[PDB]
């Protein structure tokens, strides 16, 4: 449970927590022991000097060589064991997140995840880093100041002590409170940013739609919450160290009056009370400087429960695992029995009620039915992907549960229903299929895929870089991609769902020659909804209920006049200082006030301390009368009590006005971010340095970065920069001539720090460029979990990200030796500043020049800023990632688009009737500017018409649907609306009018009934008005019958439906609109026969009124389609009526030929 965070070390890393916790140890003992030489000269001036201060000057000295090794050794060791547990808790949260299994996936939201990796671990890497090391120096100065009193003191060092173990039983309190708060904050920023990964990676949708709005306000009500848990914790951590100065304060009230009855008893001299005070009041600025390790550390702590749960779980169908069975000799043989299954999202739902098969090698089964029988779903069972609930798959006699998972993935080559690719090359998405592939077999595959022509007609031929999920290629070359993906693994067993649909009639038929070609030592199942491909299928079964009904060869089934008969018959680099940050923290400048005020309070005291103990000094050495002793030292024992209630009130304060005054602008720093990249043009994404793993991760990094530096840490940054000015006004006022000895080493110190910050300003750069890289990986992984399962390539995406996580571990590793030896250096060089002072103080006092009196007080004063001295060094990294941080902020908030979202300049006409009009339009796409794809076509729809695009895949007939949406810019010609540039018009009033169905449909993480209402954004979408459209797009008896009727939340990209019903669902979304303009895109490729009837006379029906593009390879839609435009490499060539172009025997006469049986 509990130190659960350090369950990844080793002997090395434990052998360096030890040296470091013991060179903490060594080095913290460092200053209590200058109060003894104090107390002795103090007591002996109520020939010596000379012959006493200079060996107290050796003594210091040699101290100072002392502490030069301590700190760099207590530093530098906890830094590196803090960098290689942070490496090793990375790279093994991604091993064991790859080890679950898809119906986790299903359950759960993975969208946590992505920010899991980035913020949740950069936490823990402050939690267990040099903060230990500043504890343990803290708590061994205090323990070392106590053991010094009781050396010089029996009962006043006691009394003290009686204190403690309160102050121990709060803090611990305090921090068992906020690591919880932790827990909750944490989840909510993990809620935010699943919301935006959602939002990012199907931009081109919310675009379209225009509902850029409502995502802001969903991610922003994350980021409330929040803030709101981020000011209670602010609060409960500024209240434990209020209580404790507080305490601490009120003892020292006690001790002196206690310690004031000397005078009375004559046990003990002034000397003795003064080396008791001077020596434990160390311990309570130690409590102060120990107190932010253990936030930290709370926070670490509160941080690695979910971290460490998801790495404790363990999977029933482990992949990992080589405990399994496998054969040598394995025959093509697959076996259903019994069946029954139901998904773990809808355990209610029954999906197959029992069926049973059997394939034999050399044989080619076909499945043949109505949208959501379960072909798909016994598709993955095959896989192993789910168990079924009753029944049993086996191949070759044996049980699939018994055999070795990866072995049995190893030998099954699946085409899924909607290809998935990954943002690499176009030869590394074929090497996918299996890792040890030479050249020639991917040539032979590509074809034999029939992908051969377009890949050697693009530029960077076998090296052409894709987009994320294959979003740079088209809708056939994506499909071509996978399909020879899959023919790389040479599969014993072959499962294609719909591989058939995005080719038209050659490439099918290619594709088709190709396979049958090597049908023999296959075993195939194959899954159409076309009846031409599975006219030539070995046999052929029909699925009703989620029972198998029909089987037999084309005949038999032809005469059995069953399901197949009845389909038969019906188919008849900018730096920025951040103070821009600053400045854009304005709005809250009372709370800064406040705040600095307080700080420059409670922070200048410390070295005041040094006056009233002078004060006390020289009450007792008084000539008369020692009544006023009793009288003029009870004074004081007030004194130090009224500071106790001040400090109370100061030390909250301080932290408060400054804490919450971050949360305030966090949240505002991202509210903008998200702000804008909603806001940037489409252009902007297709970036391959912009991807959604990279901007998921730069929104956590960024504003945590800022956040280390600006939060209540400036608040100790300004208390210790107040104490060091007081310390030194003080030198200057009462002494004099040795405030110059004590800035003889500012510049030194100061080239240090220079120094010290360039190189780390260097490293932080190359680190943040990498960590993007870093979480690329992970995302495109983790979105695309089915894919990497199927293909068993989870071993290379773990290697890449072990590869990618290299950089930023030899930076953790260099940081640690830098910040050891800078601390060391300025932590040094004061010991040295302080035994140049003693001497020369010495001398002065010789000469008479000043007395000892007050170079005494000089002393006390001067050496109470060695604390501070430390804590303002380590303040170096978090400003040396803030400055970049910052910069990279204020750049991307500050840039603007060229195709405006958010403005409001434009023209917006009352009415419009719908004429469109393309002019000698060429364009080219910005991420392969050499290729042209449109080369100057003109096309002209006007009013109540139907114009259907046809051509061969990669003419250019979806470009033209882009281009109307204004996603792109042509280079020249004219793209008209009702005889009005596009450009003049506003781009909201524009796509607010015009509906479209893209060429495969994303939905979102929701109900479906928010999904359809997504359709019409700025209105309130009545029930009614949806429940219609879903009765227009035939989905709404399916809807119905399923429980939680319109409740029921469609998974990420819409996986917990079929093809067909997540298309009809797009269909019903574009259809509440009531659009003017509607723009169908392969709207009716995957919808069985009897749903595309009933939407294609819905759209009959209202075909009056408005205006339709469609884009289809079926003819059968093209029939009725008013009018037909033919693509060639960009022209237009023909155009005119069906019949028409029926008369004009060119492309569209030879795809009809085809179609003849
Ligand atoms: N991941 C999932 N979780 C829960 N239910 C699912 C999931 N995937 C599919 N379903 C349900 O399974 C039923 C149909 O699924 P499928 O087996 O994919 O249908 P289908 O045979 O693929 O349809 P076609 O022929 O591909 S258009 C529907 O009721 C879906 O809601
Ligand atoms: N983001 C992109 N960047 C560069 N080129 C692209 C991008 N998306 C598609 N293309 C290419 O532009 C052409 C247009 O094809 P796509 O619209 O992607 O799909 P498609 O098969 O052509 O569907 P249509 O309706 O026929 S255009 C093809 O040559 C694609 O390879
Ligand atoms: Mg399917
Ligand atoms: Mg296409």
């Amino acid at each position: 449970s509990v130190f659960s965070m350090f369950r990844y070390s080793n002997w090395l890393d434990k052998l360096y927590m030890v040296v470091g916790t013991l060179a903490a140890i060594i080095h913290g003992a460092g200053l209590p022991l200058m109060m003894l030489v104090f107390g002795e000269m103090t007591d002996i001036f109520a020939m010596n000097l000379e012959e006493d201060m200079t060996r107290y000057a050796y003594y210091y000295s040699g101290i100072g060589a002392g502490v030069l090794v301590a700190a760099y050794i207590q530093v530098s060791f906890w830094c590196l064991a803090a960098g290689r547990q942070i490496h090793k808790i990375r790279k093994q949260f991604f091993h064991a997140i790859m080890r679950q299994e898809i119906g986790w996936f299903d359950v759960h939201d993975v969208g946590e995840l992505n920010t899991r990796l980035t913020d949740d671990v950069s936490k823990i890497n402050e939690g267990i880093g040099d903060k230990i090391g500043m504890f343990f120096q803290s708590m061994a100065t205090f323990f070392t100041g106590f053991i010094v009193g009781f050396t010089r003191g029996w009962k006043l060092t006691l009394v003290i002590l009686a204190i403690s173990p309160v102050l121990g039983l709060s803090a611990a309190v305090w921090a068992k409170i906020l690591s919880s708060f932790t827990d909750k904050e944490l989840l909510a920023y993990a809620k935010a940013g699943a919301v935006a990964e959602e939002v990012l990676a199907a931009i081109r949708t919310v675009i379209a739609f225009g509902g850029q709005k409502k995502e802001l306000e969903r991610y922003n009500k994350n980021l409330e919450e929040a803030k709101r848990i981020g000011i209670k914790k602010a609060i409960t951590a500024n209240i434990s160290i209020g209580a404790a100065f507080l305490l601490i304060y009120a003892s020292y009230a006690l001790a002196f009056w206690y310690g004031t009855t000397l005078v009375l008893s004559g046990e003990y001299s002034i000397g003795q009370v003064l080396t008791v005070f001077f020596s434990v009041l160390i311990g309570a600025f130690s409590v102060g400087q120990a107190s932010p390790s253990i936030e930290a550390f709370a926070n670490a702590r509160g941080a690695a429960y979910e971290i460490f749960k998801i790495i404790d779980n363990k999977p029933s169908i482990d992949s990992y695992s080589k405990s399994g069975h496998k054969p040598d000799n394995i025959k093509g043989n697959l076996e259903f029995r019994n069946v029954h299954f139901s998904y773990p999202s809808r355990k209610e739902v029954k999906i197959l009620k029992g069926l049973n098969l059997k394939v034999q090698s050399g044989q080619t089964v076909a499945l043949v039915g109505n949208s959501g029988c379960g072909k798909s779903t016994t598709v993955q069972l095959m896989q192993r992907l789910y168990d079924p609930t009753e029944g049993m798959v086996s191949v070759d006699g044996q049980d699939i549960r018994t055999i070795n998972v990866r072995f049995l993935r190893e030998i099954i080559g699946v085409v899924s229903q909607e290809p998935v690719l990954f943002a690499t090359t176009i030869a590394e998405n074929i090497r996918y299929g299996r890792e040890n592939v030479t050249m020639d077999e991917i040539e032979k595959a590509v074809k034999e895929a029939n992908a051969y022509d377009f890949i050697m007609k693009l530029p960077h031929k076998f090296d052409t870089l894709v987009g994320e999920r294959g979003a740079q290629l088209s809708g056939g070359q994506k499909q071509r991609i996978a399909i020879a993906r899959a023919l790389v693994r040479n599969p014993k067993i072959l499962l294609l769902d719909e591989a058939t649909s995005a080719l038209d009639t050659e490439s099918e038929a290619v594709v088709q020659v190709a396979l049958d070609k090597a049908r023999k030592g296959r075993t195939t199942i194959v899954i159409a909804h076309r009846l031409s491909t599975v006219r030539n299928a070995d046999v052929i079964a029909g699925f009703d209920d989620g029972v198998i009904v029909e089987k037999g060869n084309h005949d038999e089934l032809m005469k059995e006049k069953g399901i197949y008969f009845k389909l038969v018959t019906m188919q008849t680099i900018p730096p920025v200082s951040f103070w821009r940050i600053m400045k854009l923290n304005l709005t809250e400048w009372p709370y800064f006030v406040v705040g600095v005020f307080c700080a420059i309070i409670n922070g200048g005291l410390q070295p005041a301390f040094a006056i009233i103990f002078s004060k006390i000094i020289g009450v007792f050495t008084r000539i008369d009368d020692p009544e006023t002793k009793r009288q003029n030292s009870n004074l004081f024992s007030l004194l130090f009590l009224a500071l106790g209630i001040i400090s109370f009130i100061t030390f909250f304060l301080q932290g408060f006005t400054f804490g919450k005054a971050g949360e305030i602008l966090t949240k505002r720093l991202r509210y903008m971010v998200f702000r804008s990249m909603l806001r940037q043009d489409v252009s902007w994404f297709d970036d391959p340095k912009n991807t959604t793993g990279a901007l998921t991760t730069r929104l956590a990094n960024d504003a945590a970065q800022v956040k280390g530096a600006i939060g209540s840490r400036l608040a100790v940054i300004t208390q210790n920069i107040a104490n060091l000015g007081t310390g030194i006004i003080i030198s200057f006022i009462y002494g004099w001539q040795l405030t110059l000895l004590l800035l003889a080493i500012v510049p030194i110190i100061a080239i240090a720090g220079v120094v010290e910050m360039k190189m780390l300003s260097g490293q932080a750069l190359k680190d943040k460029k990498e960590l993007e890289g870093s979480g690329k990986i992970a995302t495109e992984a983790i979105e695309n979990f089915r894919t990497v399962v199927s293909l068993t390539q989870e071993q290379k995406f773990e290697h890449m990200y072990a590869q990618s996580l290299q950089v930023p571990y030899r930076n953790s590793l260099r940081k640690a030796h830098i910040f050891g030896i800078t601390f060391s250096f300025t932590q040094a060089m004061m010991y040295f500043s302080y035994a140049g002072c003693f001497r020369f103080g010495a001398y002065l006092v010789a000469h008479k020049l000043m007395s000892f009196e007050d170079v005494l007080l000089v002393f006390s004063a001067v050496v109470f800023g060695a604390m501070a001295v430390g804590q303002v060094s380590s303040f170096a990294p978090d400003y040396a990632k803030a400055k970049i941080s910052a910069a990279h902020i204020i750049m991307i908030i500050e840039k603007t688009p060229l195709i405006d979202s958010y403005s409001t300049e434009g023209l917006m006409p009352n009415t419009l009737e719908g004429n469109v009009t393309f002019g000698e339009v060429v364009f080219n796409y910005p991420t392969r500017p050499d290729i042209p794809v449109l080369q100057g076509l003109s096309l002209e729809v006007k009013k109540g018409q139907t114009l259907a695009l046809v051509g061969s895949s990669g003419c250019g007939k979806s470009t033209v649907v882009q281009l109307l949406e204004r996603f792109y810019d042509p280079l020249a010609g004219k793209v008209l609306l009702d005889g009005k540039e596009i450009k003049r018009l506003n781009v909201q009033w524009l796509r607010a009018h015009l509906g479209i169905v893209s060429q495969e449909p994303i939905l979102f993480d929701c109900s479906i009934a928010e999904n359809i209402a997504y359709g019409d954004n700025s209105r309130v979408v009545s029930q009614e008005e949806i429940v219609r459209a879903a009765k227009e797009a035939n989905i709404h008896a399916f809807i119905e019958s399923l429980p939680n009727k319109y409740s029921t939340k469609v998974g990420d990209k819409g996986t917990q439906l079929s093809g067909g019903q997540k298309q009809r669902i797009a269909i019903a979304r574009a259809l509440v609109r009531q659009p003017h303009i509607l723009l169908l895109d392969e709207a009716t490729s995957a919808l069985d026969t009897e749903s595309e009837k009933v939407v294609q006379e819905a759209l009959d029906k209202a075909r009056e009124g408005r205006t339709c593009i469609v884009i289809a390879h079926r003819l059968s839609t093209i029939q009725n389609a008013d009018l037909i435009v033919v693509f060639q490499n960009g022209r237009v060539k023909e155009h005119g009526t069906h019949q028409q172009l029926l008369a004009q025997k060119g492309i569209y006469f030879s795809m009809v030929s085809v179609q003849a049986g």
